[PDB]
DNA sequence: AAAAA
DNA sequence: AAAAA
């Protein structure tokens, strides 16, 4: 494949909640806000949101919350794009019962397309793909839901990356495939047409001039089923990317659990286990875990956490080491539903970077629609230099706690830590 | 398959070490040396050995221990019987040094025939295959080793089963191939001829009158090479039972590392971690192990174990636990080589007993050589039920500890226990 | 934000 | 008894 001669250049965005704040100075980037809004008032031409849920109002959540501005700041900005030719298009699951949804009557009433994709009646999942795509030559893919919670409350990663024409319409073809999947009545092809087939795959990745110097670059989708012929499955990525490690291996999840949730009886999926302590035990290279723990995380992941700590020893010089990030809440906070948790779900290596936008559950791999970024680049510093700082200040933060941590110390409340 | 119409009948012979008692008085079986003295009584036709090593003698330990005794006398049973016209074949592992072997050309020189298997040069491992074929009616499987020690010294389980020419011929046909194999300059086969080739596998088991109730019966053989069409791989018929179990599998192997071991570099091996994972976590199935640590036991397994006692809760109802089965040793006995272990390799579910003669370590089922034992009774009480009081009459003993427990209170020496 | 028999 | 670079 030729190589993408475009200034792709690539932002580490995140939102850092209110009351969170790493005493370094050293590392800045954008907020999410901020680079949503650079993107909308950038906007002219497209604008295609693949979203979970859309919540931009203190109206949805019936609560009177100030820290809910920006996000209405986008709804308006949302509003008033429409109008101006932009083709609006917005793919979001339907909601499992028939609550109010002012938003997207809002912006439809505008000009905004809004397809209703149901996820449950085709593959059994939900669609939790969160990204975006700016005039087909930006976009944007993170952990960040169409949600002023999100936006403010809790803590995301994800990357905006700009002038990048070939990796926008490589990430529009997922939202094209989400588009006409979910219009109406119509199901998943047996065979994906070639409008939605792709090139850039694992074996034959992207070569894009990340900010001068080259670089390997190619996304991942899921489920397998929504997958066209070129499109690498996203747990392939993520497993391959985990085996090429020889050094460390730093992950920082939402959730990770080895098991197939949200269905019944209880499933065992043993994928991201068995590659980590593979990789952890034949090579030497050094886990590091670092999960977040709220007061919507099941209390059984702690006993397959407990099951990868306990995997260190000399002969074999193998390190895992698992750490619990939790957001602290105070009483204002509480009452917000979903309000404090980080939601980052990334991993970096000493020579590859994955970013994605699912949790490391058996769901989001095989059921649960998903998109992940994988970037590698020869060379010392870079996206893959700027990630590993961001885990590094992540895993020496206050809020990161150890397994054996009293539930009562932590700030907010944990199901994952013993009391006492 | 036609059912085996014999009184095949058969008793659960075990060695208990001198220091070892359990203060029960309710179980008792015959010794493997009372066994074995029997099963040479009785001899009068053939006698097919597939042993490890032979260290019958105090000569050969270079030690003054009148506990040798049995084994010597066995040693002259075995002098003994061979001028009586009984055909001695004996398939011994080729020793890695010339060192001297006196028990082996004292048999030779009386008529026994000898061939020295080689399965470094064949398949890259050893032949730990110790199992007796008595006139071709009876048979021994279990972990005794042709040794003095193994009479006395260390802790064993073995099948002696009695009117079985059924499947003391589906036995021997694995010994007949080790014979074929392992002669002189000839390699492993392509395709393993029809003679060794058995009709009794996973899929249909043998029919016999196990004690007069229906039983279903049959043998697995390894390394898969060594492995005809009908035969069933040990792996294989290991994991159907410990998948098939509902509600409870207990374990007492000598040595469990699931990890390639004696060959580099390291590798992992998580094939019984997987299946002991997904019947505890998948059904409410309660998993009991029982390890044995010695002076010769790698350091690096506590690292594991500790891996899947920490795999328990209430959500799943998992429920492992993992226990140390140690044998007391004293000065006396300290100076002995291998002197005091639990050798026994085994396992028993509510519905199915397993009885092997190999350790659970990736070398044992891909590479070294072995064979085991798998019995299935409809109903309450039989062979099962005796294993399965064996096997509680081990978890409930004095010499059976936690991991956590301090080395220093345990008798012998015992590497995966951590000091104070 | 995929917690919700 | 498969501990032995
Ligand atoms: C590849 O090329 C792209 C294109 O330039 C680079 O993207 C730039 O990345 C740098 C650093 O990652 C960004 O610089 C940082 O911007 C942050 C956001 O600034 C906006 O928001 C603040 C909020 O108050 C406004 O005041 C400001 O005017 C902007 O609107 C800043 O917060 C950062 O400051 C932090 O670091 C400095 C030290 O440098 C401290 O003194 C500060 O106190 C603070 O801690 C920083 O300035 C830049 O904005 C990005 N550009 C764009 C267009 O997004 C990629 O980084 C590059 N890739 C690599 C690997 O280098
Ligand atoms: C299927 O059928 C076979 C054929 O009979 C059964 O095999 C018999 O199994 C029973 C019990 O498992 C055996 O009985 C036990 O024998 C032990 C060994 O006895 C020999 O060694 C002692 C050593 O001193 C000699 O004294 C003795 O004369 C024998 O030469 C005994 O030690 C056992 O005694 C224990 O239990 C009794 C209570 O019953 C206590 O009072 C004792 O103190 C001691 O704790 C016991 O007698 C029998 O020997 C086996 N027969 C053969 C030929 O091997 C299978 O058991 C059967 N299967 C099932 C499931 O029932
Ligand atoms: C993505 O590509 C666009 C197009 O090149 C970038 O916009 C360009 O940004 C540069 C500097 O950021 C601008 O250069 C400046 O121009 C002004 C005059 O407009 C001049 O006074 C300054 O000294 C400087 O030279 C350039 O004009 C601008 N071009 C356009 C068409 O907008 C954009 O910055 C790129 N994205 C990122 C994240 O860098
Ligand atoms: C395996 O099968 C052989 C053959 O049947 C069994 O040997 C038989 O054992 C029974 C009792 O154990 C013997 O019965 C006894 O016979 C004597 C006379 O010899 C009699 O006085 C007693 O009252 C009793 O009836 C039988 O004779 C004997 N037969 C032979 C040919 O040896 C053997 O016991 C079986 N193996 C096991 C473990 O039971
Ligand atoms: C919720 O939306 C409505 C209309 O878009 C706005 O407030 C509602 O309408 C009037 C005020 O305009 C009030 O009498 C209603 O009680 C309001 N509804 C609620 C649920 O408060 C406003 O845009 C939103 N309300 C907010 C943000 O509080
Ligand atoms: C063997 O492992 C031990 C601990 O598992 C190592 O000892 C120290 O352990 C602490 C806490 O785990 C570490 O912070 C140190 O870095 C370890 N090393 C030293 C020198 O203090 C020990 O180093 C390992 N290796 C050997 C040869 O014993
Ligand atoms: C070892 O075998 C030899 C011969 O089979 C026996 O003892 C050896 O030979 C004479 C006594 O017959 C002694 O002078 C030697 O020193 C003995 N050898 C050793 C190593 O002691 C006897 O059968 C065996 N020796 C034992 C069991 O101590
Ligand atoms: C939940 O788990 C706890 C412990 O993990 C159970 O509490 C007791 O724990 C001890 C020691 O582990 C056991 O010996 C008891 O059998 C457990 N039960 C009781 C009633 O004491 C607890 O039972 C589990 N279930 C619930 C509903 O809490």
């Amino acid at each position: 494949p030729a190589p993408c001669y475009d200034p792709c250049e690539a932002v580490l965005v995140e939102s850092i909640p209110e009351g969170l704040d790493f005493p370094n100075a050293s590392t800045g980037n954008p907020s999410t806000s901020q680079a949503w809004l650079g993107l909308l008032a950038g906007a002219h031409s497209s604008l295609d949101i693949a979203s979970f849920y859309w919540t931009l109002t203190n109206n949805d959540t019936h609560t009177q919350e100030p820290s809910a501005q920006q996000g209405e700041e986008v709804l308006r900005q949302l509003q008033t794009l429409a109008p101006k030719g932009v083709n609006v298009r917005i793919a979001v699951s339907k909601p499992s019962g028939p609550q109010p949804q002012a938003d997207l009557q809002a912006l439809l009433q505008s000009g905004a397309q809004v397809r209703m994709v149901d996820m449950q009646k085709l593959t059994h999942g939900v669609l939790a793909t969160k990204f975006w795509v700016v005039d087909q030559t930006h976009f944007y893919l993170g952990s960040a839901n169409m949600d002023w919670r999100s936006l403010t409350q809790v803590k995301e990663l994800g990357v905006v990356m700009y002038n990048c024409s070939c990796l926008a319409r490589d990430l529009t073809k997922i939202f094209e495939a989400y588009w006409f999947l979910g219009q109406a009545g119509s199901s998943i092809p047996s065979t994906w047409p070639r409008f939605y087939d792709t090139r850039y795959n694992q074996e034959t990745p992207m070569e894009i001039c990340l900010n001068g110097t080259p670089a390997l670059a190619y996304l991942a989708s899921a489920p397998p089923p929504l997958c066209p012929s070129g499109r690498t499955p996203d747990l392939k990525a993520l497993l391959n990317v985990v085996d090429n490690a020889r050094s460390f291996i730093y992950v920082a999840v939402m959730n990770y659990l080895p098991t197939l949730e949200f269905s019944h009886p209880h499933r065992f999926w043993p994928a991201i286990d068995d590659g980590l302590r593979r990789a952890t035990y034949e090579r030497g290279v050094k886990v590091r875990l670092l999960i977040s723990c709220w007061g919507h995380s099941e209390p059984s992941m702690r006993a397959f956490l407990l099951s990868l700590a306990a995997l260190r020893d000399n002969h074999t010089h193998s390190d895992i080491q698992v750490k619990l990030f939790v957001v602290p809440a105070d009483e204002a906070q509480a009452r917000i539903p979903y309000a404090r948790v980080n939601a980052n779900k990334y991993m970096v290596t000493e020579r590859a970077t994955y970013i994605g936008t699912s949790n490391w559950s058996g769901n989001y791999f095989t059921e649960t629609a998903g998109t992940s970024l994988l970037v590698t680049q020869n060379g010392r510093g870079g996206l893959r230099s700027q990630l590993e700082a961001i885990f590094l200040r992540d895993w020496d933060s206050p809020y990161s706690h150890d397994l054996d941590t009293s539930a009562d110390s932590v700030g907010n409340a944990c199901r994952l830590l013993l009391e006492v």
